[PDB]
């Protein structure tokens, strides 16, 4: 059961164009919304659909685990700006990232030590901030960053791991898809997802940027990224990779969660090459925190 | 590892269109090949292709699933005429069904019971042609089945439950997706499939023409059809079904898959009310049976 609340959109305020590609739940379209945002009469937004033919459950779970982004307000993390959650078909309405996931586009470049930097703590802010407030992400990956009009990385898609309905299909147990080339030792053990496998993550987002998007154990199926994990495998470092980042993702990938940084922690250790504007705009030098 | 033979089609000779929809595998397109068919320079193809992103193996496992069909030529089943294994995308060209998939075209009227009767007998001579290939389809529904220009019926995808690939997403065991509403009590407890079992499934298939594709077992959730389907549980009797349809789909749904009549014998049952033109494409009155 889904209660309507004052994020609700009346749907003529909707129009959707083109497709920006299928996330957990559905498909996303780039569209334009009137009223969602303060001062003006239309914003350019992203709306994500879950299909007429879905479950009933499935759409109630949508609106559920996208409800959770009521609460967040944080520059570093895609916002929510409003639910259509009467009608056919179900939408949430967010914040347009207009180029995209970050593993695209890291792949069209195939940066420098400072715009990686700024990258890195922009992920990290964003997380300390989902991390602060309760919300372990769980899928933290750059295909699941954004990147903004002016090249700010943000926190997006958590549905992945939450979405587990298909909708003529039934997998055996009822479980769902892992993203096991992301997760800590831990969790590939005992499918447990913690603000410190959160940070695990980060450090692969990393490793992901200083590669230009690579896949992470790029020559082992997924059965043998299991074991080489588990047993305290670790990735290559990236050919020419700052010693900096280096460093965070070997701090990252310590075997024992509990000696990994938090996301505080990371930003902490290199505030001093961040952008002026950052103060700004973080939840790190935020009242908040 | 898959090798290359005469069903390889250049590049060059594709051009594709519009999407049809995601299927197994991948993304279905509208297209045209060049030099596919006996005495025409193009014919107007379905193309599915396997994304760049996807894994080597997915995309092995997508030629060799389809590769079964080399050795398939019945009128009730769609045809295989050619594949793209060299580049990307990685391609399969088929024969084009123009009025798309069975159940949407079902929902599309919401037929009589000499129509319904057309469909039945064809849907079971492309079912008795695959099993007397030694072929059991595991997936038969009427989303899998496909209309042509003529609205005649044949036999479709048949890759859902062997693609179990998901590109950056593992699931713990390594298992895929089942059809919990269309499998049989058997299949249901040990997870095989059998001709017995595609029998079953063409009986769900007969409820779906019978009813205008509702959903099976509408009111259960997925865990209550594997519980009452394994405990004699059966499908309501549609409004308004003639008897001969109601008779066939008790026949199909025998709990002890021994009891079940074949493809062959549905057929010999209800041969009288077929199109004289049956005799001639069916593989029923065909010299190989
Ligand atoms: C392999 N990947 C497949 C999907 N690809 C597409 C999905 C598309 C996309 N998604 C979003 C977007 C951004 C932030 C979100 C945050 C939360 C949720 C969510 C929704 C429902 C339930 C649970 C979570 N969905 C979100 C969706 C956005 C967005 N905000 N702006 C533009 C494009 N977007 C990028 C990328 C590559
Ligand atoms: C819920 N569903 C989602 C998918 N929807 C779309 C897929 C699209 C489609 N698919 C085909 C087509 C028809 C016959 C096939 C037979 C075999 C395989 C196959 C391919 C690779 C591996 C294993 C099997 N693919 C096949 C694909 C065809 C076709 N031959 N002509 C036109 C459209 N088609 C209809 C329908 C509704
Ligand atoms: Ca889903
Ligand atoms: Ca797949």
């Amino acid at each position: 059961v889904y209660v309507p609340d004052e994020w609700e959109v009346a749907r003529e305020k909707i129009t959707m164009s083109r497709e920006l590609g299928q996330g957990s739940f559905g498909m996303v379209y780039e569209g334009v919304a009137k009223g969602v945002v303060k001062d003006e009469p239309e914003t350019r937004v992203a709306i994500k659909t879950v299909n007429e033919a879905a479950s009933m459950r499935e759409r109630i779970e949508f609106l559920n685990e996208a409800s959770v982004m009521k609460e967040f307000n944080c520059h570093h993390v895609v916002r929510l700006l409003g639910v259509v959650s009467q009608g056919q078909p179900t939408l949430v309405i967010m914040e347009l990232m207009t180029r995209g996931d970050l593993k695209s586009y890291l792949r069209s470049l195939r940066p420098s030590l400072s715009k990686m930097i700024q990258m890195a703590g922009e992920i990290a802010d964003g997380m300390a901030y989902l991390n602060a407030n309760k919300f372990v992400h769980r899928d933290l990956a750059a295909r699941n960053c954004m990147v903004a009009e002016d090249f700010t990385v943000k926190i997006g898609d958590f549905g992945m791991t939450r979405d587990i309905y298909e909708t003529d299909y039934y997998r055996k147990g009822g479980k769902g898809l892992l993203p096991v080339r992301w997760m800590s030792p831990e969790s590939l053990k005992d499918g447990v997802f913690t603000t410190y496998s959160d940070v695990w993550s980060f450090g692969v987002v990393l490793w992901e940027i200083a590669t230009l998007a690579e896949q992470p154990y790029q020559g082992l199926s997924n059965e043998q990224v299991l074991r080489f994990v588990m047993e305290g495998g670790l990735l290559d470092k990236p050919d020419n990779c700052p010693d900096m980042l280096l460093e965070l993702m070997r701090m990252c990938w310590q075997y024992n969660p509990k000696m990994r940084p938090s996301f505080l922690e990371i930003i902490s250790s290199i505030k001093e090459e961040m952008e002026p504007g950052f103060r700004e705009v973080s939840f790190y030098y935020s009242e908040e925190n």
